[PDB]
């Protein structure tokens, strides 16, 4: 059994979803999540929710300079599933922030397959 998590990014105060909201992953340890394929190579992805399971994708733990960008696609959604486990505790940290808005703060997330909102505030 694994499990995932996905996000949606909204406008604090109008709830408008956005777009191109990149966040890396970090872990206790302080590295940030990369995504391999099974033989250790980097792979490309797009915005949205990643489905690490169907691709067979590994999780790894890098610098943050080395870290795969997540993104919000077109209506706000992003993610992954893959994850070993619903007790660890994650931080979503916001990298790349769309225009017009201040980052959210940092998120803490377990991979408890949920969908929970988060709030960029309008600039």
């Amino acid at each position: 059994t694994t499990y995932e998590r996905t996000f949606v990014k909204k406008d604090a105060e109008t709830k408008e979803v956005l777009e191109g909201a990149g966040f890396k992953i970090s872990n206790s340890d302080g590295k940030f999540l990369k995504l391999t394929d099974k033989d250790g190579q980097s792979v490309s992805i797009g915005e949205g929710f990643i489905d690490v399971l169907a691709n067979n994708y590994r999780l790894t733990w890098v610098a943050e300079s080395d870290a795969t960008v997540f993104t919000s696609d077109k209506s706000g959604k992003f993610g992954l599933n893959g994850f070993a486990d619903n007790t660890t505790t994650y931080t979503a940290v916001e990298t790349n922030v769309p225009d017009g808005y201040d980052a959210a703060a940092n998120t803490d997330f377990k991979a408890d397959n949920s969908s929970s909102d988060i709030l960029d505030a309008p600039s």
